[PDB]
């Protein structure tokens, strides 16, 4: 019962795919002799409220196990590879995840295509247990798919004039009203282009660049990497945030991350 919710809560597990999917052996052993569907739907509700209402992304992105050799991490690697300090861009995206540089919530991973910008953000927001992406489609509600989660991904669109502020807000880790309500969440924005750039009907303005790198963190990714490069997994992630915790280094609330040691 709530030994199985503490599992699931520790395991990041928010439903019986995943469950089966990620440990398919002790989803056997605790259904064994039933398979209660209450029992399993409750815990798993419980689980899921209690990850979505009080856990942060640090308790899933930071890897339990101890990561001997970080130099094979595809994260490691892409970093290193556009001249990034891998242990002070760790310390980066350690702080970030951990919401520890105040206003500067949000890491944006600028670059040209296939520099692994997606590659990252998506494996970070795919080992968080609830992560949400901005809906630029969706004018009305941008977004409704970003509350009570770990992670934001900014992954397209403009910024509309329309939700600019609130955007700043999410951006910036204020808490902020979309009805619902989005606690401060750590944001990573990933684009080809000038995301600062907000669009007010026919009118594009820079007029917020300035609020808007204020709570960013701009990492540029600008090396092409090879079709078989590979995509960053889940445990990749984990190693990462953890080898970031073991190794932590001073990191300066500066727009730009630096380029060394
Ligand atoms: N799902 C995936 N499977 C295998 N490799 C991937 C995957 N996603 C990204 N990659 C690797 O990452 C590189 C960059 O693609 P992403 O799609 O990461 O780039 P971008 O910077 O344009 O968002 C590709 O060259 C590819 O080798």
């Amino acid at each position: 019962g709530m030994e199985l919710v503490g599992w699931l809560v520790d395991k990041g597990i928010t439903s019986e795919k995943q469950w089966i999917q990620e440990d398919q052996a002790s989803y056997i052993s605790f259904n064994a002799a039933s398979n209660s569907r209450s029992q399993i739907k409750a815990a798993l509700d419980n689980a899921g409220k209690i990850m979505s209402l009080t856990k942060t992304a640090p308790d899933y992105l930071v890897g339990q196990q101890p990561v001997e050799d970080i130099s094979s991490n595809r994260i490691y690697k892409i970093l290193e590879l556009n001249g990034y300090d891998p242990q002070y861009a760790a310390s980066v995206f350690l702080g970030w995840a951990t919401k520890k540089f105040g206003k500067r919530n949000t890491i944006w991973l600028f670059g040209p295509a296939t520099t692994g910008k997606t590659n990252i953000a998506e494996a970070i927001a795919h080992t968080v247990p609830f992560y949400g992406c901005v809906n630029w489609t969706n004018e009305n509600f941008p977004f409704n798919d970003c509350v009570d989660k770990m992670v934001i991904w900014w992954e397209e669109g403009k910024m509309t004039a329309k939700v600019v502020e609130s955007a700043k807000a999410i951006l910036g880790g204020s808490k902020v009203r979309v009805s619902a309500q989005i606690d401060p969440t750590p944001v990573i924005v990933t684009s080809n282009t000038n995301m600062c750039a907000v669009i007010d009907g026919n009118s594009t303005t820079f007029e917020h660049q300035q609020p808007l790198q204020d709570r960013m963190f701009k990492f540029e990714l600008t090396r092409r990497l090879d079709h078989d490069f590979g995509k960053v997994t889940k445990q990749e992630v984990k190693d990462f945030f953890r080898w970031a915790k073991d190794h932590v280094v001073e990191v300066e609330h500066e727009f730009y991350v630096k380029k060394g040691g």
